[PDB]
C-alpha cells in the first residue's frame, strides 16, 4: 500500500496542457514528470498493472482543436510515455473504468457528435473492441466501477445536461438505467468509495456545484454528503487510502489549484494541498511512485 502517489495528467488553462505531476499525500510533495507527447484536456486516467493510462481528450491550442482517440501508457519505472493502440473513435470529455484488467472507454464527444458508444481495451493484446452502447449519449460523463459493474453518471447528451445514470453488466453486454441523481451534473467527479458511487460537483446548466451525492448500490438511493469547500466543474477525482481527493476544476471565476480531501468517517472535506497551477479537465489516477 505504501509508495503510491496521486498522478494528474493534462488539463486546461487557456489551452490544453501536457503536464504530468504526482502528489504524495504522505509528505505533501509534488513531482513534475514526463510531459504527455500531446497536450490534452478532457482526458481520463486509470491504472492497470502499475501502468498509468491517459485516454482520449482534446488538444485545444491556438492552432486548432483535435479530439483524441489516443491511448498512451506511462511507466513510472522509466518516466517514459509509450503509444498504445488507439480507440475506434475520438472521445473528448470521456469517462473510463477498469474491470478485471480491461479499460472501458465510455462516451465523449467528437466534434458535434455525442457518443453513446463504449469500447474495451485488453492490455494483454493491445487491442480495443466495441461493446454495447449506452442507453443515452453522454459527454462529460462520470464513470466508476463497483463490484465489477460499470456505472455511467450524468453528462450532456447534446441537448440536455443529465441527472440520469446507468449500469453496464459485462456478462450480459447490457446497460440498464439506475435511479437518477438528485442533481443534474455534467463534468462531475465520479468515483467509488466503500459500497457507494460518489458524484462530486459538476455543472447543472446554471452554476458550478459544490454539492456531493452518493449512490448506495444496495438501497438504490442517492444521498447528499457534506459539500466541497469549493464549487467545481471539470474536476479531477480519485480515491486513496479510504478518502476522496478532488483536484482543480473551474468554479465560475478561476481555474482552481485547490485539492480537497473527503473523509467519510467524519463527513468532512479538508483542503490538503494546492496544485502547481490552476487547471480543469485533468485525468487522475493512483499508482506507484516513479524512479
Ligand atoms: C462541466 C461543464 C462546465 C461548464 C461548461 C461545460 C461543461 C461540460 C459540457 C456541457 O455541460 O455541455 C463539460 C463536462 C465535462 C468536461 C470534462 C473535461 C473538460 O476538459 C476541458 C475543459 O476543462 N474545459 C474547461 C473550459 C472552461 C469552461 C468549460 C469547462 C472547463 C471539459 C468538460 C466540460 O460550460 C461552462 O461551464
Ligand atoms: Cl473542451
Amino acid at each position: 500500500k505504501v509508495g503510491r502517489l496521486i498522478y494528474t495528467a493534462g488539463g486546461y488553462f487557456r489551452q490544453s496542457l501536457s503536464y504530468l505531476e504526482a502528489y504524495n499525500p504522505s509528505n505533501g510533495s509534488w513531482l513534475r514528470l514526463a510531459d504527455l507527447q500531446v497536450p490534452r484536456s478532457g482526458l481520463a486516467g486509470c491504472v492497470v498493472g502499475g501502468l498509468l493510462y491517459a485516454v482520449g481528450g482534446r488538444n485545444n491550442s491556438p492552432d486548432g482543436n483535435t479530439d483524441s482517440s489516443a491511448l498512451d501508457c506511462y511507466n513510472p519505472m522509466t518516466n517514459q510515455w509509450s503509444p498504445c493502440a488507439s480507440m475506434s473513435v475520438p472521445r473528448n470529455r470521456i469517462g473510463v473504468g477498469v474491470i478485471d484488467g480491461h479499460i472501458y472507454a465510455v462516451g465523449g464527444s467528437h466534434g458535434c457528435i455525442h457518443h453513446s458508444s463504449v469500447e474495451r481495451y485488453e492490455p494483454e493484446r493491445d487491442e480495443w473492441h466495441l461493446v454495447a452502447p449506452m442507453l443515452t449519449r453522454r459527454i462529460g460523463v462520470g464513470v466508476a466501477v463497483l463490484n465489477r459493474l460499470l456505472y455511467a453518471v450524468g453528462g450532456f447528451d447534446g441537448t440536455n445536461r443529465l441527472n440520469s445514470a446507468e449500469c453496464y453488466y459485462p456478462e450480459r453486454n447490457e446497460w440498464r438505467m439506475i435511479t437518477p441523481m438528485n442533481t443534474i451534473r455534467s463534468g462531475a467527479g465520479v468515483c467509488v468509495l466503500h459500497n457507494c458511487i460518489y458524484a462530486a460537483g459538476g455543472y447543472d446548466g446554471q452554476d458550478q456545484l459544490n454539492s456531493v451525492e452518493r449512490y448506495d448500490v444496495e438501497t438504490e438511493t442517492w444521498t447528499f454528503v457534506a459539500p466541497m469547500r469549493h464549487h467545481r466543474s471539470a474536476l479531477g477525482i480519485t480515491v486513496h487510502q479510504g478518502k476522496i481527493y478532488v483536484l482543480g476544476g473551474y468554479d465560475g471565476h478561476t481555474f482552481l489549484d485547490s485539492v480537497e480531501c473527503y473523509d467519510p468517517d467524519s463527513d468532512t472535506w479538508s483542503e490538503v494541498t494546492r496544485m502547481t497551477s490552476g487547471r480543469s479537465g485533468v485525468g487522475v489516477a493512483v499508482t506507484m511512485e516513479p524512479c
